[PDB]
């Protein structure tokens, strides 16, 4: 879509920085400093639908090593370590699968 107009591409730029480490991972912190929770839940839509790369509907351990490449280039490649946790913590769920709503609220929970 757009993760730049939609959100705020000074968000974004903001947002890549706090996962721009190997296995640092801060999710709350991410989707604050890109204003993620401060946008609307339609916008969270079209957030999830552009990590999303293979549109299935469900971001699993293929995409979730680079999921940043979504939300903007200088993205790279997540730790293994990330990887994991990153997996077991997304999916709120038990589908081991980020979907939107979890995704969303995942960090409101923080
Ligand atoms: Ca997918
Ligand atoms: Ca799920």
């Amino acid at each position: 879509m757009s993760m730049t107009d939609l959100l705020n591409a000074e968000d974004i730029k903001k947002a890549v920085g706090a996962f721009s480490a190997t296995d640092s991972f801060d999710h709350k912190k991410f989707f604050q400093m890109v204003g993620l929770k401060k946008k609307s839940a339609d916008d969270v839509k079209k957030v999830f639908h552009m990590l999303d790369k293979d549109k299935s509907g469900f971001i699993e351990e293929d995409e979730l090593g680079f999921i940043l490449k979504g939300f903007s280039p200088d993205a790279r490649d997540l730790s293994a370590k990330e990887t994991k946790m990153l997996m077991a913590a997304g999916d709120k769920d038990g589908d081991g699968k980020i979907g939107v709503d979890e995704f969303s609220t995942l960090v409101a929970e923080s």
